[PDB]
């Protein structure tokens, strides 16, 4: 408060700071070998190693500072919500490029840094190892995801390798033996969701449990130019076919905005002969699909379910027994997600026959667009319509060592899920100067281009300062060991990039990490690198500060 | 708190900080190099580079400095709310103007300083270019707008381009498929809304869709004072009249209290006989500039009246209920449905307004009056149209959808507001040009060498519309060869800037670099008033009381 | 607050600070001629040896300081909840191997220093000496424990030998008189409790004493959803089942939520011929691990269900009426007259579980497994006794209560884990030990040695064993006057100490000093763990959201 307007050199040298302070912090819990920290809470202390909690935990006391490690820690804690793992990478590549950006100032050499480092990119996207369950890398990204877990690992490499053929969602209960306990189920984890926490039992997003419903699936987003054609729609079922009609009524749809949702809590209303024992007999329920990909999706909810799908709205008056289907199996509905459990062999026949239909779409269509979007989206459509929920119990000995070995359960699944949904790469900070090194190395070959790319890259020094970069990981995870000449040198030659080594932080030995069995996930990796370019321009091209708040 | 009166040397000094510390933030939000602000707010970092943003939200601990802050933001603020753009020009210049004024003090130089950079505005206003939707150079804006899409630019100019005789509201959605899909209507944005949420289809602020009505624009303000000549009016309508009257009853007006409004409630109630599924029959309708109301009026056939009381002296003669179809909104009224017998007496008020503007000054054609007059028309003749944007994800669409109302705000603005060459060249063409006329006409010239050039000023003036051009292109290859001094006759004649996006060199014209004229003269405009005042200011008085 | 985030040296710095004088203050308490330490709480000064007690109650004003403090304290904290002993120990060993582990940084010797340590914990789980009740040891061990009570020993030592073959459970009351009372039961404090004051006797809570049930253990949580499971369960036995039916029905379970409750209150009501004194034929009764339920169902010969639906397709095979003697309560439910047909069945099934233990790694042994296990046989089998304190005022009565209970704790422990020569000698010869094993193994002596003998790390973990056998006996006839004491072969042997009571020197084996095997154990493992984990930080939060 002292000032609340800081502009150019002092403004960089805040942000320099804090970003040097987080970049310390973060960076030193790398590994297995990494350090820890210890964190307050009112009357605790929280010891981790956890850079998404170190990073998330991290405060300033000056606003001018906080104000920068929001920007610096919210793409790190953004990364874990979404790809499950490697906060700490991308901060420490967004420290890495943010003084590349600052040593190359001009926003020229700025254009060609990004243009560039999205090329190195493209390189790792390319180098993506794609597997199966059979395949034994599998267990290893577990071992490496499980901080060294002997005993998981092999579980869970386990349950994904003897389900060949289709593809197990996993959940995690806080369970109470000593030992683990498994249960194999037919359960499907659906991707629709309460709209509004009051439609649930007890009427705050409760875990609502039905043995009977009649779903019904719309498209369109929902906002308060649908509310006339609800109170058509709804009417129309509850007072002309009621006869054939298993309650609660569920109404599937892209989004329900609190204009429209508002109307369906007095619509439950307007009936009060229907509720059993609270239950609303109405439940709007949203879905993140979003686009033409989000078209197909409510199509396999409205497979799965016997609902009909609807482009509009004002459908829902002309229907008939013909369309309207209401089942008596078992449905568990979220906050999160809802879960199908029991499915009479009559729907199992329409799931497959469905299954087999985009199956067939993708038998014939290119080798190059088999590993596109197109392909991949698909592909995750058939494994939610043929999934097998499994619920894993946890246990232990104690109950902190027991949701502790719950959180260690998750950061596997997560890892195992993204490893054979988006592919592998070979990790102990290798695969990235393999990109760097070889996109230069491309460029710098081919004749056609290598006139100019000479003059941008290469002749300016970004190219062999960005070399340097990609070295950093691999230094820090392997500096102070026996695989580092005692100086601190570490020669990067042909014969490295060819046969890279690096040490099992484990064991002891030094080998590929290929040969050692230490992997990455690729989706990981690559968001690290495309996060860290953004934040780390953002940081570098800011130069000023406002904590004004009105 | 410390001392609550700055006076002379100390005042000034602290204008001149604050108005460097609050030039240089908005300034540096402009061009290729051009850089961003981090902003606080409780728990959360904007980061932007909108200079209306970081203008309005930079402040001050110093009540002294503070004052003075308000004083140049305030104007920058105004600009957005009126114009749509322009902030950031009118700070740049707001600094600028008030440098010259303290270079050449006493107070003969400012009635000269004033009377000169008066005459470049004039020169500007001519410089306008007001663009019909059949020019090819909205393409041309939209195209540097849309950050360089080929395929949209097109579908948009073509939209206005197809509709000459009739100015396109645009709507977007987030639609499904990968493709967009466009919906076009007749309607017309009304500005006409619900007075209380109990009077819509449902008694809870609805929208309640009609196909038929009969409306009675009043003009007065509606409070306590007006509650029993509505029970005359209402009656003697709903007795008397009934017979040729469909419902329900709109009753538009500049505002209704709530004392009228609970009025009206029970004047519903009165006669249930006339309530047709929960629909009530008499709906108060506000607006937030009398003739705006006079549109409102002739768009549904409805008489204008001065007087609450009006509503009892009335005959078939003045009553005409309509057979057409309207949409009643919380925010705003639509209609759909017009008979040709309709809109023809629309077309043929809308002719009445631009007569009027046919007979009246260069100088006013850019004032308020002017533009609400056109404001008026596109409001008469408007067609809406829905456009539902879709693509191959749901990021990819609602950033498909940003980047569509980003071109619909630069076409809008483009033909309202008219057209000058950007690049920060206008300025410089308009000074240059505003020299050489005085310095050229030997009949004046004489005085103008004594008052403008042979001062100082007029070589000082020409040395500030330089200053946007330097902003956006120093540090460029354009600035690398001759560099800062190369604004000769060859320059003038075809000015030359650089597409900041693209990095080719050429012309605002070529390269389709263009700035709204409404914008880019408001902000010279104020930029001086404001620069004046600071100029000019030699007491602070921090005194709360 | 000046600082929310200490990073590096400074980081260490305040850990090694932190830790130094929580070290300091801990460890002077060591021993019976431990020294003291005065307490403050609000108004009065408690003064103590106690180390669970000082350790507890160490605060720090810095938060950064009491940042590190909860780390090094709540495990010494822990060791007492679940050991009964041991604290002090733990934080020495915390602070020899933290510097242990800061003597030799880079984290290759740290993966070989724990490596290191763990092979001697196991050395240690082999040395555990394990004991029967007759055995004479018990005296000793309780008499060490008891701060030399020549008096107390005698008698615990006495009620664990007099019930050879049962293990008696013990309860300590604040007595009346001078001298102590005890009170013998064949009884057994069984873990159910009423789920609703409304099913005891006289409806509120009581003490429902009973010479006859039949009871049906549920495993399920109960709530709302099995209101209908229990009308068809309860109607089925009371109207099928009826005549093989000793009254009352207990329906032991998981949980007993209230919707539950209130139903079988009104099932109670449905058959009033079944009510006899006011007694409700059907109590409800919860419990707060699975396998805890099965002991309960053992004990009452009734069988093990999953559901409440299976209470219908049940038979004279599966229903079981006792005409026991049964005294139900609100805190906990006692059982005490058992027919030697039970006493065969209970017997048989303490011999599974025991037989569990029997094939069980050595290091799981000491698990909370094992332990868990053992909690169970006790339940199964004991006898429960009552002592009622006594003493000359009120508050050498309740010191000598906690005194007992330091004793029971330490005893309970000793036949159930095992136990080690004291006087800081076990992890002398255990360290040592390990060593000469490794070092004269030829098959990995080759590699050992490059690990820790030629490293230093072997050399320096045998004088940290040292520690507390120095702590105890320096300043005393059994250390030459300038501090050194040799542990040679010879020592190593006959490993000799000094009673800190009489004053006699000899072997701990010989004096009758020892320590429970389960204390020492957990003091290094948790040592270790701590150690590690204060030696491999670099980074102090004391940052709030
Ligand atoms: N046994 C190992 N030997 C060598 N390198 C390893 C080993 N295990 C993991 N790594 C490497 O360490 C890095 C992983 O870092 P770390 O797990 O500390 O953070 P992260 O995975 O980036 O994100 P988070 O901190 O959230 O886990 C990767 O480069 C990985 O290849
Ligand atoms: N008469 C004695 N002579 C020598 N050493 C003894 C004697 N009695 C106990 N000891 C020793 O003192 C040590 C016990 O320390 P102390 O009881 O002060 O703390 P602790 O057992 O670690 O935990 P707590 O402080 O909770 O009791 C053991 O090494 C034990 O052998
Ligand atoms: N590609 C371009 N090349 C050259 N000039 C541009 C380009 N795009 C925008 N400009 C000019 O730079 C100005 C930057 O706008 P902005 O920083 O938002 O100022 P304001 O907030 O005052 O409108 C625009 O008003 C426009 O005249
Ligand atoms: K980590
Ligand atoms: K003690
Ligand atoms: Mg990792
Ligand atoms: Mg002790």
């Amino acid at each position: 408060s002292q000032t609340l307007l800081v502009h150019g050199k002092d403004a960089q040298g805040i942000i320099k700071q804090v970003l040097s302070e987080v970049y310390d912090a973060v960076t030193s819990t790398m590994g297995p070998n990494g350090q820890l920290v210890m964190i307050k809470n009112g009357v605790s202390t929280k010891t981790t190693k956890d850079g998404v909690t170190v990073a998330r935990s991290i405060r300033f006391a000056d606003e001018a500072h906080e104000l920068v490690n929001r920007v610096i820690t919210e793409p790190a804690t953004k990364t874990d919500e979404e790809c499950g793992d490697g906060t700490t990478t991308t901060i420490m590549l967004t420290h890495a490029l943010y003084h590349l950006f600052k040593d190359f100032p001009g926003f020229q050499h700025h254009r060609n840094i990004e243009d560039l480092v999205e090329r190195v990119i493209q390189r790792l996207e390319s180098m993506a190892i794609r597997v199966e369950v059979d395949d034994p890398r599998l267990y290893q990204v577990a071992l490496t995801s499980s901080n060294q877990d002997e005993k998981l690992a092999r579980l869970v490499s386990e349950l994904y390798a003897n389900n060949k053929g289709s593809y197990p969602d996993i959940e995690l209960k806080e369970g109470v033996n000593f030992e683990d306990q498994i249960e194999q189920t037919t359960g499907r984890t659906i991707r629709m969701f309460y709209a509004n926490p009051w439609f649930a039992k007890g009427h705050q997003g409760g875990v609502t449990e039905l043995t009977g419903f009649t779903a019904f699936v719309i498209d369109r987003r929902i906002d308060k130019e649908d509310t006339q054609k609800l109170i058509d729609g709804v009417n129309h079922l509850v007072k002309t076919h009621k006869q054939h009609l298993a309650l609660p009524i569920l109404l599937i749809a892209r989004s329900f905005e609190e204009a429209a949702n508002s109307t369906l809590m007095q619509l439950n209303a307007a009936h009060p002969t229907l509720v059993e024992d609270g239950r609303p007999w109405l439940i709007p329920l949203s879905t993140p699909v979003g686009g033409a990909i989000g078209t197909s999706e409510l199509q396999d909810i409205a497979v799965m379910l016997n609902a009909p799908m609807l482009s509009d709205v004002a459908d829902l008056t002309k229907l008939d027994t013909h369309s309207i289907n209401g089942q008596h199996g078992q449905l568990e509905l979220g906050g999160n997600r809802s879960i199908l459990k029991s499915t009479t062999p009559k729907d199992e026949d329409r799931i497959e026959q469905h299954a087999r239909g985009i199956e067939e779409l993708l038998e014939g269509f290119s080798l190059s667009d088999k590993f596109s979007v197109r392909a991949r989206y698909n592909e995750r459509r058939i494994r939610t319509l043929r999934g097998k929920l499994i619920t894993i119990s946890v246990g232990g000995e104690t109950y902190s060592e027991v949701k502790e070995r719950v959180d260690r359960y998750e950061d596997v699944v997560k890892a195992i899920r993204s490893a054979l949904e988006n592919g592998i790469l070979p990790g102990g900070g290798v695969s990235l100067v393999k990109a760097v090194f070889g996109t230069i190395k491309e460029g710098l070959e081919d004749k056609d281009q290598s006139a100019e790319f000479a003059k941008r890259y290469i002749n300016s020094g970004i190219a062999n300062e960005l070399m340097r970069l990609s070295t950093i990981q691999h230094k820090l995870l392997f500096k102070d060991t026996a695989l580092y000449k005692e100086n601190g040198s570490f020669h990067f030659n042909d014969d490295w990039l060819n046969t890279p080594t690096v040490m099992n932080l484990a064991t002891g030995e030094i080998g590929t990490p290929e040969g050692l069995g230490i992997y990455d996930t690729a989706y990981a990796s690559i968001t690290a690198l495309k996060g860290g370019l953004q934040t780390a321009k953002i940081l570098a091209t800011t130069k000023t500060l406002i904590l004004g708040e009105k």
